[PDB]
């Protein structure tokens, strides 16, 4: 079987640059969040298949917020990447990952957070937001693995095919 660095228990930490944090939730809802503390608060949420547009509640950046989610796939799970741009602002939707595998991943590099998006088995790191703060903390509600950038091909493989 595949051998990855992990699983690590859920925590809040200063994710080192140039590592994929491959997150492996078992529960729907909030999966992970991060912030540069200045103009980006980002969060991913997991939605099960066959969900008509609806408003659910999540605790993001400490606050209970109401966000519209949907997933019109009868079979694929959907991670949604939400971002707010100021401390007191509202979250907007920026990217999604539709997947049979229930894994998502992001990386801090080049002052950005890269994110796997698309539809498995063809998800790719096509999306990023800009944070310009290498010491940005990430909070994770799920177990996760760390994959160095040299093994990006393996991260892509796991996102798309599972472990
Ligand atoms: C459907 C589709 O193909 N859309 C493409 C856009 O996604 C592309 O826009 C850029 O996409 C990037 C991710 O792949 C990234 O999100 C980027 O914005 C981010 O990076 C810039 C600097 O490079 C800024 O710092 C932004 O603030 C940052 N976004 C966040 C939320 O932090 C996108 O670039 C922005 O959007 C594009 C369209 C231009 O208007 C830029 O001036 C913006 O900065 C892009 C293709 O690469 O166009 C679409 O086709």
């Amino acid at each position: 079987g595949s051998t990855l660095d992990g699983p690590y228990q859920p925590t809040t930490f200063n994710l080192p640059i140039d590592y994929w944090m491959l997150i492996a939730p078992t529960q729907i809802g909030r999966v992970a969040e991060g912030t540069n503390t200045t103009d980006r608060w980002f969060a991913c949420v997991l939605v099960e298949p066959n969900v008509q547009n609806t408003q659910r509640e999540y605790v993001l950046d400490g606050q209970t917020v109401q966000l519209q989610v949907s997933n019109n796939s009868s079979t694929l799970w959907k991670f949604i990447l939400f971002i707010k741009l100021e401390k007191n602002g509202a979250y907007s939707q920026y990217s999604t990952l539709s997947t049979s595998n229930k894994l998502c991943a992001w990386m801090k590099r080049e002052g950005r957070v890269y994110w796997y998006a698309g539809t498995t088995p063809n998800a790719s790191e096509s999306y990023y937001l800009t944070i310009n703060n290498d010491n940005s903390n990430v909070s994770c509600d799920a177990e996760f693995y760390l994959i160095p950038r040299s093994q990006t091909e393996l991260c892509t493989q796991y996102i798309n095919n599972g472990l």
